[PDB]
């Protein structure tokens, strides 16, 4: 667990995938031709305090739909990159475009297409229903699975490793 | 037993978070711009036998939709705030238009912006799913989770506490 | 509680069921443009059809009223749907005076109080492990499969099993 | 682990079932008249992979809907069979009409209408949500349920059974 906190402590950008990590894998589809997708409730107050502690938001995922887009507004997530597989050199673009390397980005992923990202990533995380392959290049393992708070609860570590975590949790006291 | 009963029994008004309480903390939405939200049904009917019972109900969430406008109208839940993250002053801006007082109101919430109020009302309540803040807080954690019948279990504790139980019971015997 | 349950069954004509908690697993949905939504359990679609096939009248006996219930009771050959009814006990009494038979033939599950008294009258009362302590502690038989993920699955094989049409009805498809 | 090794081994084609298998069998009906079917996000890589590795997908199912052939043309799966409870009748008039043995067929079901056809098959596959008789005639239950990656898991299986697993891998390594 020390290992995990200097990683942490030097994160600025927290890089999100959506299906599996912000939601629980579910692909919804209706016989009108719409599509659904469900988020968890305090992943977002999670992300919220990230964001206002400095560190900067973003989603990289492999489909494109309006609830993601949606989503990622309200959140205050601010690069939004959906339609791309490849996982790591969108991270690495990013990293170029916000003048701070690689060694700099958190990102989070269940699934083969995140593994280079979470491998390569200063503090790369899986989750519980993420695949074995992702997960064993992963620096930290969830409690939470996707779509049930795995994201506000990376969100709290990051925060308690850049000590923001009392300041955060002092706001609501 | 006791110490947690007589917090319970001089409970006038019973006031609640919906997500993660009256739901399970899904945000749904989809490609066409439509929110959903899931409620349970036993909730339903934990909540009217606590209005027939003399209990004034209470909605104050951050979000803000016609789903709960709509659950809370068929459950006779009269006072409806939404948009609203500040809990505690919510509340008691209804212990004055009512003219009840902190003491005897019960609130119910599973994270940060509920913490205040669930510590301030007279019986505080969270859940399993809830913040470890928001429940070090609190007077009673549920066994239920929310929207699994949280709101339901605790609708009957009340009434427990009420003497009003075994009467409510009895009317569908 | 092993034999007795065997005995109850047997002799069932009827067989009705309450809908939110039993057909779906109690989750009532709602959304922005104002429609609701509703969900059911695969298998008990075909444990239902397989229970209508073998003479059995099949009923729903809910206190929430919606097309998704009148839908679903119609690809399914559910014959009677009694929907916005509470007095449960009462309808289907109602439903038994209408097809002319007592309540020792008739089968009812339910999952909350307002089901207490119809699951207790019934000839063979069924509750689920979701079902409050009250319902529970007056039925004859409580299901393992909780409410929109077999429950009602389970009872129809039940039922077939104690009717010696379940060997049959697995034939069928062997 | 073995028996199975060596019964997939020889699969050209790989035919699903979809409500308990793809899905979770929730069937989802609205007030507009409007049909709703979920399917699980890690299932879909499993089955391109096993169509990268050269094997043909069917589905073959009960009921009929826009989404299952909306999930089929986004991933690839070239055979789709609705309206249609002879799993057995079907599988065997896509053994004949594609010029495939029936012991080089994999099947998964997750009920009665499915025995047969798994039964039958070269590889038979049910999951822990099936009920007793379409499970005791498998050669193969998956530890993970219908609609929460039973699909992935098989898909996994076969393509290490093939000794085609470790390259699928290293694509994203
Ligand atoms: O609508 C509900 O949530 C509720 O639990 C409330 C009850 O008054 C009654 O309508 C009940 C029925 O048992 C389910 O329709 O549902
Ligand atoms: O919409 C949310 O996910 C969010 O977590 C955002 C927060 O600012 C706050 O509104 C939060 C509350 O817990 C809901 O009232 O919901
Ligand atoms: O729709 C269902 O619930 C049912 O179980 C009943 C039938 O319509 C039949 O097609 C069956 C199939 O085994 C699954 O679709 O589905
Ligand atoms: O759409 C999917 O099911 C799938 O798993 C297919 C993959 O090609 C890949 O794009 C994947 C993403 O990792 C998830 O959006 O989605
Ligand atoms: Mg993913
Ligand atoms: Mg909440
Ligand atoms: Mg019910
Ligand atoms: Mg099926």
């Amino acid at each position: 667990m020390n290992e995990i906190y200097q990683k942490a402590k030097h994160i600025k950008l927290f890089a999100m995938d959506v299906d599996g990590i912000l939601s629980d894998g579910q692909i919804i589809y209706n016989s009108e031709g719409t599509e659904t997708k469900a988020f968890y409730v305090q992943d977002g107050l999670g992300l919220q305090a990230l964001k206002q502690s400095g560190i900067i938001l973003a989603i990289i995922t492999g489909r494109s739909s309006a609830m993601v887009d949606r989503r990622a507004k309200e959140l205050g997530i601010s690069h939004i990159i959906q339609g791309q597989d490849d996982k790591l050199t969108a991270l690495v673009g990013l990293t170029k475009k916000l003048g701070i390397e690689l060694s700099h980005c958190a990102y989070i992923g269940d699934d083969l297409p995140d593994l280079k990202a979470v491998r390569e990533a200063g503090f790369g995380i899986s989750v519980p229903n993420g695949c074995e392959q992702t997960r064993a290049v992963s620096d930290y393992i969830t409690t939470k699975t996707g779509g049930n708070g795995a994201v506000r609860e990376v969100c709290e570590l990051i925060l308690k490793a850049q000590n923001n975590f009392d300041a955060f949790i002092a706001t609501f006291q």
